[PDB]
RNA sequence: GACCUCGUGGCGCAAUGGUAGCGCGUCUGACUCCAGAUCAGAAGGUUGCGUGUUCGAAUCACGUCGGGGUCA
RNA sequence: GACCUCGUGGCGCAAUGGUAGCGCGUCUGACUCCAGAUCAGAAGGUUGCGUGUUCGAAUCACGUCGGGGUCA
């Protein structure tokens, strides 16, 4: 029995979370191949690897958005960021990539929320802090390549001031979620501050059009979607009950896997644990280090039992983290028969990795570093977006 | 035992609410003589009949805020309405009558608050709906007399979207009470919702001075001064408690009792409730009416046991009103005593309020109508306030 | 997503198959200098909505809208 | 406003008057192609803050800051 919600993924198993059992215990949908040829014909673009191999595997109401998309009815992105202190790590990356290809391939607006204030209520830090972590992580975002003129990044801290739209959207949405409906949901006590308690609300808002009045005006029947890690699905269920209750349309839904943790796929990628993490801002060769020295293995012990038995994937960190990575499935399949036969050892493939984690995470760095203040403060600015 | 919150004033006694036990309840401080005198020596001005007669009894904090006014340190006036359909009467006035009082002896800016989000919350209606009661009854409450150029009268609606520093101190305020503080000070339950839940952190918003930048710029040490229904006190109650937590000073406060309803000070004055109340918006007649059909007597059943018993002044709404609304001292006395000692009968004191209800509630419309909507417009303007 | 529950004159209750009643409130006259109190009388709902079963339903069933609760 | 409660190495616990220990974690070497597992060793806190009582306090008292609870 995995467990998921909002600030835990946590199983027992060296395989990791059980998502089709996620699937069903959540209710979403399964994302099966004929969704993704028929993503494929409505972009003329070939499926994100992601796609193809299971990354992003659920979703909620992707055939009406495409329904929708093949019949020239616009619908908009929409993702987020709870923002980090010196974080932000390779796992914190993957919605993101798939979010900058999506707004490629389909050429869409995109609204990406920087939860400053959420980050302000849970952890101890000042709004100016909380804020700076904000237009501080922006900087990381840009960097994957999102278009300046459909892209649209705000803190929740700064913008709720600024828009004649967003707060009167939060307004309706808690008037229409009880305590006892979040209670159940994730998990808030009667001890819990007001702030926590009525934050749902705020993650919800964006779902909403009209909620961006100087990128939208005042139309609130314009499709939504939401790329994320399955672990924030829980603000969407519920954004989809409130949504018709208060005449407004439901969030769709592309869902990703976690990013397995180095020690194991037992826990997700993250800051907070020791070792378990690859930050954005590392150097090759620490980035090279981490995976020598703290990747789990699913190779035998010995170079001995290893060609006798090869190496097994369903556990293996580093071939986990290829399936994110390694663009080429050729390249991916030689690796996953030679891993398995024993042909190559588990240090081969760790250089394999490290080959492939450098040049990327290097190439983010040397974006992030292009990123002037003028950029961001644009991207940052509530403006028309293009389309 | 009374029973006195923000939705209820309910008391067994024809003499109404025990204020000397609300004090002690509440933990406020009793208006005394000296109290008095000295707002006089600081303003120069003779205490208005609010003060003379009992009318606001309590507070909180006064003497500080008068040993810095004293001392060339200024303060701010901040109060509200939760905006109404149709209703506001002459009981929802005392405050604000008050209010532009204070305003003018004491020369010092002033924040009125229209909760149209609480109604939206509280009530059934339209986002459009609630916004549009407030700057309704914003007319109402311009027609009070309050400076344009030391007023700033704002919807939580509206101003909360154009506010740099207002939703950034409702967070610090949420993360600071917890649903078990709110649980007990207003009674919500988990069935309520998560709007109603956190709007607490809303109505205490206006008493730091950062909230209002347009009109402090980020100043955070200004003093803040509440005139108000005593029945509004929790909300304080619970600002003051969460002030110096977040670095901020804690709200002082001028409570004042209850206008009684016409059938009787067992409660209060309130447009839900049938013939209890007298709209700003009455004929002469209606005025004369309702006092005349109305207005629970203290008075002996017939003119007979009248002269030989006179009538009684605990308990007549008819004198009570007066003691609100007739300024000369004197001639309040002499209905006292002659009505008292029977040489008045109820019917002529009936008769002495509606000679002067009716010419108050006349000037109050007249006002009213010269209220243009560029004006209106002026007030709700977030802008640099004189002083 | 599924499940439970409620939905009736302004308010609060009743009539679990064959003509929707009561209390509070609201209006009248009597009585009082008024008001209240106390007497006497009256007005007000095709039961969220749309069907269906039935000779006939508020009550039975399907659907739907809305409030509240609950589940992996 | 008053009252109760907690506050200790990153985490989670202990020592309710006389020298702050343990577990998790973190680092080393052994072992493995790595990692994990398993062995062997080590580093890390004057106990929110300020006093006071005492020969001596984390533990007692006063004050104060912060978390949580509670009252008319
Ligand atoms: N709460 C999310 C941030 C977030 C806000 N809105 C979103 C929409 C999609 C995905 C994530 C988000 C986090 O901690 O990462
Ligand atoms: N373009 C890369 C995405 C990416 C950007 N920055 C990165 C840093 C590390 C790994 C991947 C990335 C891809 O298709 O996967
Ligand atoms: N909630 C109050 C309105 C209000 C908001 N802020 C205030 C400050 C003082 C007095 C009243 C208010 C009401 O219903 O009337
Ligand atoms: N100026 C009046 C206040 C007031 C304004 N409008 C009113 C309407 C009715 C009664 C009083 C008023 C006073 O001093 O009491």
């Amino acid at each position: 029995e995995d467990f998921v919600d909002p600030w835990t993924v946590q199983t027992s198993s060296a395989k990791g979370i059980d998502y089709d059992k996620l699937i069903v215990r959540f209710g979403s949908s399964k994302i099966d191949k004929e969704l993704i040829n028929r993503i494929e014909r409505a972009t003329g673009q070939r499926p994100h690897h992601f796609l193809r191999r299971g990354i992003f595997f659920s979703h909620r109401d992707m055939n009406q958005v495409l329904d929708a998309y093949e019949n020239k009815k616009p619908f908009y992105l929409y993702t987020g960021r709870g923002p980090s202190s010196e974080a932000m790590h390779v796992g914190h990356l993957i919605p993101f990539i798939f979010t900058k290809w999506l707004q490629d391939v389909f050429n869409v607006p995109l609204v990406i929320q920087m939860t400053d204030d959420e980050k302000y209520l849970w952890k101890d830090l000042t709004l100016d802090q909380a804020y700076g972590d904000a237009v501080e992580n922006a900087k990381d975002i840009i960097a994957c390549g999102f278009d300046i003129n459909k892209t649209f990044i705000f803190s929740d801290l700064d913008y709720m001031g600024m828009s004649s739209g967003f707060y009167k959207n939060v307004v309706k949405i808690q008037k229409h979620v009880t305590f006892n409906q979040v209670k159940g949901i994730f998990g808030f006590t009667d001890s819990d501050c007001i702030g926590k308690i009525s934050f749902p609300a705020i993650q919800a808002a964006p779902s909403f059009s009209n909620s961006f009045p100087q990128i939208f005006r005042d139309r609130t029947d314009i499709q939504c979607l939401i790329p994320c890690a399955i672990d924030q699905d829980p603000y969407f269920r519920m954004t989809r009950d409130v949504a018709p209750r208060i005449g407004y349309p439901k969030p769709a839904l592309l869902h990703s896997t976690f990013f397995p943790a180095l020690q194991g796929a037992q826990t997700k990628m993250s800051a907070s644990d020791p070792n378990s993490s690859i930050f954005l801002t590392d150097t090759a060769k620490q980035i090279k280090t981490k995976v020598n020295k703290h990747a789990f293995s699913g190779g035998r012990d010995t170079i001995e039992e290893h060609r006798q038995f090869g190496g097994n994937c369903d556990v293996d960190v580093s071939f986990m983290y290829l399936t994110f990575f390694l663009e080429d499935d050729d390249k991916l399949e030689q690796i996953r028969k030679d891993y398995t036969s024993g042909a190559m050892l588990t240090g081969e493939l760790k250089k394999a990795l490290i080959e492939v984690l450098q040049p990327l995470i290097a190439e983010h760095q040397a974006r992030r570093k292009e990123v002037t203040d003028e950029i961001v403060k644009e991207f940052m600015t509530p403006r028309k977006l293009s389309f």
